[PDB]
């Protein structure tokens, strides 16, 4: 079983054995004293502790193939022109496929994010969005798969003008700093400190206007549990609590042009359950169906109003202001910088293994 150009064979078709390929396995870095840590690749009891935990591992390799090869498939045809309904769409029906969905087995961990310009993240289109990917536009695809709610999240920024070549390159080079840094007891206030630095040796020169590269301050990496995308650990992209063993962590950071602060802006499109609400009864007969459909289809996952349209779902647009004004759901608007600049991003999901770090969603692209 070889994979199909347009790509289309779940990745469990194309390892039979259920053994997926690692990511990029790495030594964590030296310790404050200044002594090394690769005795944690042949101590034979870290050894017995990362092959107990290989089945979950396992199950990110597989999520993060997925991964690859949707993005390599996106990169081939993302185009001016096409609307952001279309690429979404597009990416999102190889992703199920690829993914081989199966309720909250296995799926879309979140929505496709494809953040235009000035906004950073959390934009995807609503029904009836005409917007159309443009020529100067510089665009963030940001979307995750999951087996068994081991969440890959992980993004890249795509551009046609190549007046943001620099900015894009600050970015990648800020988020490898940052995943570079990580480690068991690195201090997560230490990675942030490293990637700013980075960041702002950047200067870029975009239509006549020159810019230090700025690190969105409000902007941040985050550990990740099961079907939990913020675990409750946040790693700052500024200058402003440890890394541990067995922890998994999306490390991305945002470039921007503008303030280096983003705020809520334009219609919300991106809403989860909190994940620390258990049961509540309702009686209203729209917003308990809507809880129950969100409860069926994407439990603690993060989901999207056309992710409610393609289940047949409508007139659901109260229901889902109740179960926000609750507190059962909450609402993750669109954050973007002043408008006028140009946000870019790159994030990967990190595997803390008591040998290795793995960087289990590297690929040859980035
Ligand atoms: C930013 C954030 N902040 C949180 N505070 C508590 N839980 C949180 C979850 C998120 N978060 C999300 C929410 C909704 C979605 F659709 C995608 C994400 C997402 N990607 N990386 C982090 C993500
Ligand atoms: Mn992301
Ligand atoms: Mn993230």
């Amino acid at each position: 079983k070889v994979q199909t150009d347009p790509p289309s064979v779940p990745i469990c078709d194309l390892y039979p054995n259920g053994v997926f390929p690692k990511g990029q396995e790495c030594e964590y870095p030296p310790t404050q004293d200044g002594r090394t840590a690769a005795w944690r690749t042949t101590s034979e009891e870290k050894k017995a502790l990362d092959q107990a935990s290989e089945e979950i591992w396992n199950d990110f390799r597989e999520a993060a193939e997925a991964h690859r090869q949707v993005r390599k498939y996106v990169m081939s045809w993302i185009k001016p022109g096409m609307t952001m309904i279309e690429i979404c769409e597009k990416l999102e029906d190889c992703s199920r496929k690829l993914i081989k969905e199966n309720g909250l087995n296995a799926g879309l961990a979140f929505p496709t994010g494809c953040s235009l310009n000035n906004c950073a993240a959390h934009y995807t289109p609503n029904a009836g969005d005409t917007t159309v990917l443009q020529y100067d536009d510089i665009c963030k695809i940001d979307f995750g798969t999951h087996i068994s709610g081991r969440i890959i999240d992980c993004a890249f920024t795509v551009t046609f003008n190549p007046k943001y070549d620099t900015l894009l390159k600050a970015v990648k080079d800020a988020t490898n700093t940052g995943i570079k840094c990580a480690g068991i007891d690195v201090r997560l206030c230490d990675v942030g400190e490293a990637i700013q630095e980075v960041m702002e040796s950047y200067e870029v020169e975009i239509d006549g206007k020159t810019y230090q590269v700025k690190p969105i301050r409000n902007l941040n990496g985050h550990s990740i549990g099961q079907y939990r995308i913020h675990a409750g650990k946040t790693v700052p992209i500024v200058k402003g609590t440890r890394m541990e063993e067995g922890e998994v962590y999306a490390i991305e950071t945002f470039g921007s042009t503008g303030k280096g602060v983003v705020h809520d802006d334009m219609e919300c499109s991106h809403y989860m359950k909190n994940f620390d609400v258990g049961h509540v009864p309702i009686r209203l007969p729209r917003t308990k169906h809507l809880l129950n459909v969100i409860n069926e289809n994407f439990g603690t996952l993060a989901f999207c109003r056309r992710w409610l349209d393609r289940l047949g779902e409508s007139k659901y647009l109260m229901a889902l202001k109740n179960l926000c004004d609750l507190g059962i759901v909450d609402p993750y608007p669109p954050l973007c910088d002043i408008k006028g600049s140009y946000t870019a991003q790159f994030e990967h999901t990190i595997l803390l293994r008591p040998t290795c770090k793995e960087v289990v969603s590297r690929g040859d692209d980035y």
